[PDB]
């Protein structure tokens, strides 16, 4: 016996977006702006940017009208920060089973982009096999590489696929500050010990259980993520979550 | 400003059973029973089956108390069961990305369950590989055994490691009727086509998408392994949601 009104409001804070925007849209009370506010929000935690950038011209509409920013990167970057929005959502509605899970496509292409920036071009010395199976190192092309980091890599004699493993030795070899590597040697750890058993195995886990494993809570591991992306040149608020900025907006509205 | 009762409702209607649980604890206006249902339901949703079977006295007074059933399978079943409503309730929800990468593992442990049934020897045939790596065949152990299943598998040289994949394989060189050998090999080209690229890459995808790659929908998805489930001696109620259930008894105690 809840109203609209205030059903909406709980379904915000806990970003249920999807359940938030088939109420919206199925009534009369309510402005264009929230409905179309809570498709971009539950276009987000469909990963959906291209919804931003399509829309763009009635997104800066919005952002004039209120006085907000709704989209603080350029494509390839909003993509890793919208997801990484979506972690957060997960984190603090204490998913944390679903947030381990949600880890590991947003390391690699933290991984990848990091080390971008530290050989520029690294695609050379990559072999892409078909989208099953894990692309390789072309050892024998990096030996003549002229980039020291490189060359550090294929003295070891490593194995030639690439994963997000050999990615994060690889950082090592680079000379990003002990932070960016501090936080890439705690997060590979953090695959191994509860991200990897998490796929084949049914077992009991919650917060307690992943700071007894790993020795660091989720937040810890969320906002280390954050760095990586900060440090890369991806916007993201740390003090600020854009899920709940957008939230406090969209209440002002309709409250 | 919705009530309580208004709020837990809602919370209820989309099985966010932490929130429901806090807000309960923090309240005035609940019974106890309420109180240790949502720790219940909170604890199923963290995958934690054990909380049921240490608290088995408990649960079953409120079970003849409010002629319900808390628990419908031993340890063993009951904890394939509890994944597979988590699996449901993230499915209403629709997080159709965390669906879809949360059904590795329980399709990986029915695939296995069944391979039992028809190979009772089978976990003599398995190297339990230490640490991070997958589990491996014993390939030149396998030709021992006096199983035709066993010996055929050999026959067709395979990867070492144990996946889904090779494990569903496996089962189609088995006595199972087809239309479970079907079902299997239908998980089998979902894990290939949307499964395995959405552990590793960041897409946009959701209900729609799904169906354009698949041609069925998550339901149907979850049907699929509803049905494996319920054929290996596992108890799961497929026309109604257990989640739902409960949620009806806590509504009509506090209404
Ligand atoms: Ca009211
Ligand atoms: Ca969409
Ligand atoms: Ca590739
Ligand atoms: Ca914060
Ligand atoms: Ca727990
Ligand atoms: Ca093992
Ligand atoms: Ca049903």
């Amino acid at each position: 016996n809840a109203t609209e009104q205030e059903t909406l409001t709980i379904l915000l804070d806990v970003y249920a977006y999807y359940q938030a925007y088939q109420i919206v849209k199925a009534s009369q009370f309510f402005s264009d702006d929230i409905i179309f506010l809570l498709e971009l929000l539950k276009e987000r935690r469909e990963l959906n940017v291209d919804f931003l950038f399509q829309n763009q011209v009635h997104l800066q509409e919005l952002e004039l009208t209120y006085h907000i920013s709704l989209l603080d990167n350029a494509y390839e970057e909003e993509l890793l920060a919208n997801y990484i929005m979506d972690l957060e959502a997960k984190l603090r509605n204490d998913h944390i089973i679903d947030f381990v899970r949600s880890v590991s496509p947003i390391l690699y292409r933290l991984l990848m982009r990091l080390m971008q920036s530290q050989v520029a071009d690294i695609n050379d010395y990559i072999y892409d096999a078909k989208n099953d199976q894990y692309d390789t190192w072309k050892f024998d092309k990096m030996h003549d590489s002229a980039n020291p980091f490189v060359q550090n890599f294929v003295a070891k004699g490593r194995d030639s696929k690439i994963t997000s493993r050999s990615l994060a030795d690889f950082i090592q070899l680079t000379d990003l500050p002990q932070a960016i590597k501090d936080n890439i040697l705690l997060l590979r750890d953090f695959e191994k010990s509860v991200r990897n058993p998490l796929a084949h195995l049914i077992k009991p886990f919650d917060e307690e259980e992943l700071h007894r494993t790993t020795g660091f809570s989720s937040q810890t591991f969320l906002e280390k993520i954050i760095q990586l992306a900060v440090f890369s040149g991806i916007h993201y608020d740390n003090d600020k979550f854009y899920f709940d900025k957008v939230n406090e907006l969209i209440k002002r509205i309709y409250q």
